[PDB]
């Protein structure tokens, strides 16, 4: 044929069966559009910010009228099963059909369906489901051939298929994707493009925003990713968040997918993690939201106005810019370096709302090694995103933002930071608090309680040493059953902590009806789990404070220990130098029967000589003195050395930091010996100090304050969203 | 031309300048042997142990009358300078010249260069050093342009040069190698062969056992390094070992090349190992001589009776056999299982020798991350074949030692065990030591020793918790500025610890003239630095205990703490799975100037339908239930999830181990506060106990004993030596 101005763009039709299906659909079936009759395919060779000026196009912009698309959901996938694509896009179409059958909105109506492009990005060829990549076909989005590997000698990017289909899916059940298309179906532009070579998921991003974004000119791109199925209208309600012109992203309820009637609940880790995303929910992006700085906007579900993110924001999440501590190591923080960048515009006043009434269910691991691996990412990017925003806090008060909004900025910075140097501290916090209260319950009461104070420390040392080892130089795949032990017994020493706490509360009950222990109970009871109960209530939703809340506490130590010491030990997925450079290449023989060949050699004296003569003067011009520096490393391999200086620089301040603490409250260290030698002086140690009982209810009020703050965060969330109810009536 | 039955191979001549040379040294020029004249190059294409089968031959064994060769020396190099393998081949050629003068010989004499047949062997063709084929070019035994990279869709294993060089190295300056050809110079038999690829070290030991040595058939192999000088008659000493039909592999001693006019004594690394080889080779060679079980014999300087390792032996070295603990890790002992498979023969009586009067000067790490990097493998290997030969120490008595030998051998291996548990509780034993006795000063005189004490244990936890971190996570070379930092911290630390002892063992005394320390200055000043000096004087080399002493003294913590604590850390230098699966390819499409281009694409309707219901069954035919398993690991990324098992199971009981000892004798992990609380039931803790004297006598009268021990083997050595001397006078 004839290629599009150095671009290979086919523009085949469906199958029968398609045109079948489509034509039930409308009444005549003579009256068709060209769109569900074909399946454009491009050949995209060129970066993502290069789309435009290489003459690459999408479907939209080529219409009589061009299509000004309002919302671009984009779905990251890779190697994803074809039930969790399916899951996704099921949402999808679902929110796609209520944003059609809508009657009172100036946006949205019977053509709807024109303004959303759904655009499915999967990452790699190589590693993408076959499965799914069948449900995509069955979709009239992939047809299989048209897959050039290079085009003028130029390599290709991308495929791009894409095709706006009928077909919407309708029930996902555990091995079923029903595809029907009756009367009640919605068209739904389907724009799947998939990378040759897997470039992590960064990539990915960079491709839908420097990338189509830029062709499509969305007002919105909402970022799902592969398994979070979005609820009947939460990509409607996500975008409602949006009317007012200060937001400049938002993000949504993410929920723990828990299978059919709950039967995920039986597992231990995921109804942990549905605890904590529950409260995750209730009081930090209820809290945040009010400042209006959200932390992170979750990958999995989240909106970004386009106008917002264009420019200095996207500039430092895809480049960032030596080896400098704030730009080699910011990508450690992925698109947690959208929000702050966003927010802190330069004559920009962007906000970051929550939105309450918009979730997505999202599959959540269910097995330890998969789980820890998870968190690494997330405490890494977490702490390094912490830091950034603390240090750069000036950029603030650089922004458009008025002076009534800057200084609620600038306080919920602080907090952040206050709650980011509690993270910090657990490491010894948990250690201090299981410390003083096994050791002051073994001399209160004795009998057993002696023994067991030093088996369960000695469990501890062993449990954190082998933690500490098999995650600077062991995978958690290698050993999963060493984790899944360590887990159960930080859960038994959890139990434990959790009867000395009971026992020595109700004794001192006993004692005065008939102390650091008496409000120990109107701490971490009464003022901090009756908060949670209450801000789960007003949140509307307490009902996972009774199912997932013994799972989160057992499992809360392994959150502590192991999860984080892990995220610590591997900062940087270190690779080190692997390159294996080859010599030049030597001559060939090929001998024939009797084996003869050519004779192409030197045997002339002379041309001997030359070669004798030039390995002389080698040996003759060695000059040592003048020695030639040895070949200093590449780039990838100085690189990797910079990172696991960055690495191992923050094990040790990390480990160091919170031994201070454990050396100052319980003087380890040689400093009860050095208090009893200056006595000797002027020979004993004293078993509890009162630095122990003024710490525990220390770091026990910290944990009531940071809970009544986000209580009166959620509170106050709550109350807004009442006001803006009452009122819209 | 015609090859030799399938093998390339060219008899190609030297040069004119080299012929010159070779000819000014003969009497009669007309009358010049073949072997002078010529170099034959051979392409092997294969196994080293299908050497004689594949008909690849070498040049002793096609004379006339063939000759048999008495010594295979064997210079195994890689990347080396031209000095590093000038200074090995002017020590060859020395002893080759020693060993013609002699007269009254049956087997060396004017014809004795025909039994010597050195050996080079280099480790991969684009590692070796240009200026290294430079020096062996102008020896007459390299040409360029024969490197053929294949013969006959068959790789070439190894280019093998040979030639009988009339050419002796005469001086070695720093950066000349004086090469000349007078009436006084010895022939010398190359072999130089050098590899394609990098295949390590023990391949080339594979290459000149299993290959070379099975054609050559000599009596005996030395096996020298590139950089290793022997002295002006050392190989022959050493080869004077074997008269008695007894041994079966000897050694030498290995000495620190000092440089010119003992220039590197400067360096405190590099005097700091000379005072460790000196005592190397003083009390653990001899001592372990007599009972005639060398623990290693030294690769850079060592001879085997080739029928004593040939077969068991050497099965076991290169090969030695599912991941088991002795048979996967085995490797770590590069050349430590050839020492203990040779003495534990069945039916073969072989003992190891060690040779007083045969030296070797070596060159020694002078950097600290170089010296880190070396000793990792010595220790690794030393923990390795300590625990296999005590494991396996009923081999002694299945083999054909007689009764007297094999109660010797196992009293020695029960040494041996005992010298390897001291040196595995060596990271708890210098802790205790300096605690204890910084401690105890402490409460003695107080003053300034107070904070001192807390001071130095802070520092001392700082730098074993940054070693740790650094040798799990991190590599020498990237960071070299704090390991000399860490040895420089010992090193106060040690003079601290000496300072402590003279102090308390000074006040002692002129308490007593006007206890643990009153007899802490017998036991490591007069039973173990005396038995030192005196151990080093009978052995006729006493210049070393105060050239290279206090270096060696304040470079011991580091030995013991850092050195281990990477040693043990990196056990098995991981990698990790690094394959990169890549997809299969796609079509291809190159458009003209108007960019036409060929049909062969699909668009027919039953092919399109075919593709679509392809996708389809699969889509419809997912059968969750019968889910296929998960791709599981292969063998290199499931062999080093092994290793890293083995490694962290490794640090972990060491650690453990190491810390029940503090445990026990400080009554660190609760053991104290669990002793004061039951005297509660029946509330303060001592500093220091009865048992912390106590075991800082019993440790350091280990100490004595060891050195004791050590200190009766080199004097039964030395008598023995001086007997045999007497009696050959
Ligand atoms: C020999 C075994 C080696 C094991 C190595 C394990 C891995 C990494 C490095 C660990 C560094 C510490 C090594 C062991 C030191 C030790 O067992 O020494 C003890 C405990 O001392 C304490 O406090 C110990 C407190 C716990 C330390 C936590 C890890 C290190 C964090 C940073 C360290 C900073 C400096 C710490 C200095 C101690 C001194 O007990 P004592 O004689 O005073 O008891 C008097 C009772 N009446
Ligand atoms: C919060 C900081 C975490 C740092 C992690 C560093 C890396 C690896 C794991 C280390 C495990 C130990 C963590 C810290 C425990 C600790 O600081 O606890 C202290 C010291 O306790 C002791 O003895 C300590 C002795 C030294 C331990 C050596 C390393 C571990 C060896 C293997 C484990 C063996 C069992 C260890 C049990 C502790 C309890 O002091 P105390 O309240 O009794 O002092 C009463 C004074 N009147
Ligand atoms: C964890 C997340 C979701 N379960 C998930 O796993 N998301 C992946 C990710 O974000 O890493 C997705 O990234 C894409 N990906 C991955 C690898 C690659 O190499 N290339 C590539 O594109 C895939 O779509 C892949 O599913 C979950 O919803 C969640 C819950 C709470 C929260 O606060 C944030 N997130
Ligand atoms: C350390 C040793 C010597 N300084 C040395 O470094 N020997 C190397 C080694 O044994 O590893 C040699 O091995 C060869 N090699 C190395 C890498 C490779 O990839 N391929 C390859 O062939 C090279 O000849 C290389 O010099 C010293 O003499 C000594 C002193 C006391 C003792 O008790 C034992 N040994
Ligand atoms: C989570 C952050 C903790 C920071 C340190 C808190 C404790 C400080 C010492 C308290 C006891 C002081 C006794 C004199
Ligand atoms: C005086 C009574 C002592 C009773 C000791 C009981 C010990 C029980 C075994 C250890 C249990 C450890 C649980 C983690
Ligand atoms: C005199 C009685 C002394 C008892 C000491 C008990 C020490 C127990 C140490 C912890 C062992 C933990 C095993 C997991
Ligand atoms: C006293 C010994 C304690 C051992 C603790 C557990 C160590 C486990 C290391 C990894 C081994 C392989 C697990 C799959
Ligand atoms: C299939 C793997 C399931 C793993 C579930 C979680 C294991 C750890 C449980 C920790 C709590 C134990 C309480 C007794
Ligand atoms: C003062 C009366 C004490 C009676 C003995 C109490 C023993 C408690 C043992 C708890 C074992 C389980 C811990 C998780
Ligand atoms: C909050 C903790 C920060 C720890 C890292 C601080 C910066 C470290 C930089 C290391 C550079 C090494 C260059 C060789
Ligand atoms: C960063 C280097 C180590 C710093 C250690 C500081 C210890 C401070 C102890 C202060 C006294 C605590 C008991 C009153
Ligand atoms: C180097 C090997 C050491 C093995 C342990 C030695 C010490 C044993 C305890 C000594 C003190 C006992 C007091 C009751
Ligand atoms: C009562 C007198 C106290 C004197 C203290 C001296 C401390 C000196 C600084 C620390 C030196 C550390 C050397 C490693
Ligand atoms: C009352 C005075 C207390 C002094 C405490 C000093 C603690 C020192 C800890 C060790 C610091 C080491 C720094 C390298
Ligand atoms: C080249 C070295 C880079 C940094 C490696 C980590 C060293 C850490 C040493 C201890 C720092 C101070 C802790 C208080
Ligand atoms: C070129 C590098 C030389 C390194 C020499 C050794 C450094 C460590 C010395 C330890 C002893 C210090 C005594 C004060
Ligand atoms: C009993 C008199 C004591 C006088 C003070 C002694 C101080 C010693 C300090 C040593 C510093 C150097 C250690 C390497
Ligand atoms: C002397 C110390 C020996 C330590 C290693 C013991 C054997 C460890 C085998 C681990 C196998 C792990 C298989 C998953
Ligand atoms: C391997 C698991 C831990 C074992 C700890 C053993 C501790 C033994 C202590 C014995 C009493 C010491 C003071 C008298
Ligand atoms: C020289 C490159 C920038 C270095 C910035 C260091 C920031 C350290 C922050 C520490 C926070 C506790
Ligand atoms: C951020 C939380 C750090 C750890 C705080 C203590 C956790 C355990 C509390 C147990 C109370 C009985
Ligand atoms: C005086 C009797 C006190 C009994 C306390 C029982 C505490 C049980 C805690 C269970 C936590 C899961
Ligand atoms: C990062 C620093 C952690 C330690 C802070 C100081 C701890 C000691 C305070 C002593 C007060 C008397
Ligand atoms: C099952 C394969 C062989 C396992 C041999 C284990 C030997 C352990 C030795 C421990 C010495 C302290
Ligand atoms: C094998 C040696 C282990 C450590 C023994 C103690 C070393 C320091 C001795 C200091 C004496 C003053
Ligand atoms: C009473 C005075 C005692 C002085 C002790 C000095 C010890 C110096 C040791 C130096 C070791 C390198
Ligand atoms: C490998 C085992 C090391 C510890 C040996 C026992 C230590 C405690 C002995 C207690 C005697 C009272
Ligand atoms: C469904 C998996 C249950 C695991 C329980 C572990 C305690
Ligand atoms: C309207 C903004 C309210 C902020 C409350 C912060 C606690
Ligand atoms: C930019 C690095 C320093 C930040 C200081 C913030 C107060
Ligand atoms: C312009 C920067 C002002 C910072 C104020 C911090 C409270
Ligand atoms: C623009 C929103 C202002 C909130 C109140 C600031 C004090
Ligand atoms: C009273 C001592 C009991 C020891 C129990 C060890 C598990
Ligand atoms: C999934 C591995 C289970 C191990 C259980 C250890 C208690
Ligand atoms: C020749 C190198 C001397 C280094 C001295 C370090 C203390
Ligand atoms: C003749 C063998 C002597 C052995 C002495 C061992 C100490
Ligand atoms: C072969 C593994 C066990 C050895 C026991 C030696 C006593
Ligand atoms: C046949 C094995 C005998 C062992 C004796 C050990 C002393
Ligand atoms: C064959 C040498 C024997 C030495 C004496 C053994 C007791
Ligand atoms: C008397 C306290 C001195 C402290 C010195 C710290 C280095
Ligand atoms: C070779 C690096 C020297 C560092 C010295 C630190 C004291």
């Amino acid at each position: 044929f004839k290629l599009w101005n150095g671009n290979f763009v086919f523009d085949s039709p469906i199958s029968k069966t398609l045109l079948d299906q489509y034509a039930t659909t409308t009444e005549n079936a003579n009256t068709l559009p060209n769109e569900f009759k074909f399946m454009r395919y491009q050949a995209v060779t060129c970066e993502p910010n290069q789309l435009a000026e290489k003459n690459f196009t999408v479907r939209q912009l080529k219409y009589l009228t061009p299509r000004e698309t309002e919302l671009m959901l984009v779905v990251t996938m890779y190697n994803e099963d074809h039930i969790l694509l399916g899951r996704t896009l099921k949402g999808i179409m679902d929110n796609v059909k209520y944003m059609v059958k809508k009657k009172n909105s100036s946006t949205w109506g019977p053509d709807a369906w024109k303004k959303i492009v759904v655009c499915i990005i999967s990452d790699g060829r190589s590693k993408i489901n076959e499965r799914s990549l069948a449900l995509l076909s069955s979709l009239g989005c992939y047809q299989d051939g048209f897959a050039k590997d290079e085009i003028n000698e130029k390599k290709v990017a991308m495929h791009v298929y894409e095709h706006t289909t009928m077909i919407n899916i309708t029930n996902i059940s555990e091995s079923e994707v029903s595809l029907e298309c009756n009367q009640g179906t919605v068209p739904i532009q389907l724009l799947f493009c998939l990378k040759e070579q897997n470039q992590k998921k960064i990539n990915s991003h960079r491709w839908a925003f420097e990338g189509f974004a830029e062709l499509l000119r969305p007002n919105i791109v909402t970022l799902l990713d592969a398994g979070t199925m979005p609820g009947k209208d939460s990509i409607y309600q996500l975008w409602r968040e949006f009317r007012n012109p200060n937001v400049g992203g938002a993000c949504g309820e993410i929920r723990t997918d828990l299978g059919k009637r709950f039967v995920k609940l039986l597992n231990p880790l995921v109804a942990s993690q549905n605890f904590e995303y529950k409260m995750s929910n209730i009081l930090d992006k209820t809290t945040e939201s009010n400042f209006g700085f959200i932390t992170v906007l979750p990958g999995a579900f989240s909106a970004y106005r386009f106008e917002a993110v264009r420019g200095q924001p996207l500039q430092k999440y895809f480049y960032g810019e030596g080896f400098h501590f704030f730009s080699s190591n910011m990508y450690l923080a992925e698109d947690r370096i959208l929000c702050f960048e966003v927010v802190t515009k330069k004559n920009c006043n962007w906000i970051l709302k929550y939105c309450r009434s918009s979730y997505a269910s999202t599959d959540v691991p269910e097995r330890v090694p998969e789980f820890i691996l998870q968190r690494r990412r997330w405490l890494n990017g977490s702490f390094f995103a912490s830091v950034y925003s603390f240090c750069h806090f000036y950029r603030v008060w650089s922004s458009g933002h008025n002076i009534g909004r800057k200084l609620l900025l600038t306080v919920e910075f602080f907090y952040l930071f206050f709650n980011t140097l509690i993270s910090w501290f657990s490491l010894s916090s948990f250690f201090l608090v299981f410390r003083i209260l096994t050791v002051s319950i073994a001399l209160a009461y004795h009998s057993a309680f002696n023994v067991l104070s030093v088996i369960f420390l000695w469990l501890y040392g062993i449990c954190t040493l082998s933690t500490f080892i098999l995650s600077l130089g062991n995978k958690p795949k290698s050993t999963e059953k060493f984790y899944v032990l360590t887990c159960v017994i930080f859960a038994v020493m959890m139990i434990y902590m959790i009867f000395c706490s009971i026992f020595m509360s109700v004794k001192s009950f006993q004692n005065i009806l008939k102390t650091e222990a008496f409000r120990d109970i109107v701490i971490s009871l009464g003022s901090t789990y009756c908060l949670y109960l209450i801000s789960s209530i007003i949140y509307l939703q307490p009902w996972h404070m009774l199912t997932s809340f013994i799972q989160y506490i057992l499992l809360s130590p392994s959150y502590i220990n192991v999860l984080n010491i892990y995220a610590f030990c591997n900062v940087h997925d270190l690779s080190w130098g692997t390159k294996g450079a080859m010599a030049n290449p030597l001559g060939k023989i090929n001998t024939t029967e009797d084996g003869t060949f050519k004779m192409e050699v030197l045997v002339s004296s002379s041309e001997i000589q030359a070669n004798y003569d030039k390995y002389l003067k080698v040996l003759n011009d060695f000059d040592p003195k003048s020695e030639s520096r040895p070949t200093e490393p590449s780039y990838d391999e100085k690189k990797t050395g910079y990172y696991a200086n960055v690495r191992s620089l923050v094990i040790i301040f990390w480990v160091i930091t919170n031994f201070i603490i454990v050396a100052v409250v319980l003087e380890t260290g040689g400093i009860a010996d050095y208090i009893a030698m200056k006595s000797i002086s002027t020979a004993e140690i004293p078993l509890m100090t009162s630095k122990a009982s003024i710490y525990f209810n220390v770091i026990l009020w910290l944990v009531a304050l940071s809970a009544l703050i986000r209580f009166i965060g959620c509170s106050i969330y709550m109350i807004v969203r009442f006001f803006k109810k009452v009122t819209f009536r």
